[PDB]
């Protein structure tokens, strides 16, 4: 039985995943199966609290990145790591990456809105998702759009606390600690070509 | 009286510095006394550990910064990217994804190696250089002047590691907990202005 069958089989991996997000909650994403990947932790920006944001730096490696579209990347006028112009101060408490996140992450955002350089790394998700890229970028900004939510999240890789990089059980036994759902981009592309989910 | 009496007066408390940073221990540093002030952890690349860089990932912002000399700087061809900050590094060999204590200890290795080459590292990355400016915290009262000052004056490497004590609930240590920690972890506490008083009194040009 392989390592992530407990967590149901790889569509309802995906839709446990899309129900956590819709209530709020974060997830926990791998390429697939493979005992060797990394992971990393997801949160919908539409729903993102200090207290989440706290966890990621105190429980992943602190580089904290914001999944956006193209399209509101473009909005942003970004290409470079990012800061809110307003309602900050040294910019790296948990309150304030949040806070330019949300900035960042707002549809009626101006490129203004926004300092460079800062504490927040934004990466643009190819069009077509994890069906024309398999990365974590699109996985995450794939699983907003699936859940109806605002199309941004933020990502972290789960770190151990003796600085190795978390493997696949680790991050199985960490969502199941933290009642996070855990699936792969893998579950993902299986979902998405199934349900004919052109986003 | 003063909030970090307990670490001695200012010449004690940079003394007590250079002395952890010359055993290969870390150091806390903040602008001045003040009560608001939010400080760095401090290790000297010289005697940096995969254990050290853990530490300061699991306890800090994790966003760790390599503070080096303009020489050094220039060495790897590290403009400012659009400001001290330039484009994150990562070491072209010896590592994966880059992220780990241990990998990110082999990118700052790599960068802040007197014979390195421009070429030993790929742009972008996940560890972020920070230039010194010339004079140190004579010239610019800043953490990443006061990490590069910290190291010439203990006689090391040119090169240290920062990262800003984050506390459990996401909010930035400010000065009481930075001394909270310090104590805890066996680490000195100085501030940019004890450095300033030391460099003046014991006319320290670094250079």
């Amino acid at each position: 039985s392989s390592l992530l069958a407990e967590f149901g089989d790889p569509i309802t991996r995906v839709e446990n995943a899309l129900q956590a997000l819709r209530e709020g909650r974060g997830v926990l994403l791998l390429d697939d199966e493979d005992r060797e990947n990394e992971g990393d932790i997801i949160y919908a920006v539409e729903s993102l609290t200090t207290a989440q944001m706290a966890l990621m730096i105190r429980e992943c490696s602190g580089i904290v990145c914001l999944c956006l579209t193209e399209a509101q990347a473009d909005r942003l006028a970004l290409p470079v790591s990012i800061e809110a112009k307003h309602g900050v101060t040294t910019g790296v408490s948990a309150q304030d990456r949040v806070t330019t996140i949300k900035t960042a992450a707002n549809p009626q955002a101006k490129p203004e809105d926004l300092a460079r350089p800062g504490h927040v790394f934004p990466l643009r998700a190819r069009a077509g998702g994890v069906l024309a890229r398999r990365g974590h970028t699109e996985g995450t900004v794939d699983l907003m759009q699936m859940a109806g939510l605002q199309p941004a999240g933020v990502l972290c890789e789960l770190t151990n606390p003796d600085g190795s990089m978390a493997k696949t059980p680790e991050i199985i036994e960490f969502g199941k600690l933290h009642n996070m759902p855990v699936l792969t981009i893998e579950d993902m592309v299986q979902y998405r070509i199934q349900f004919d989910l052109k986003l």
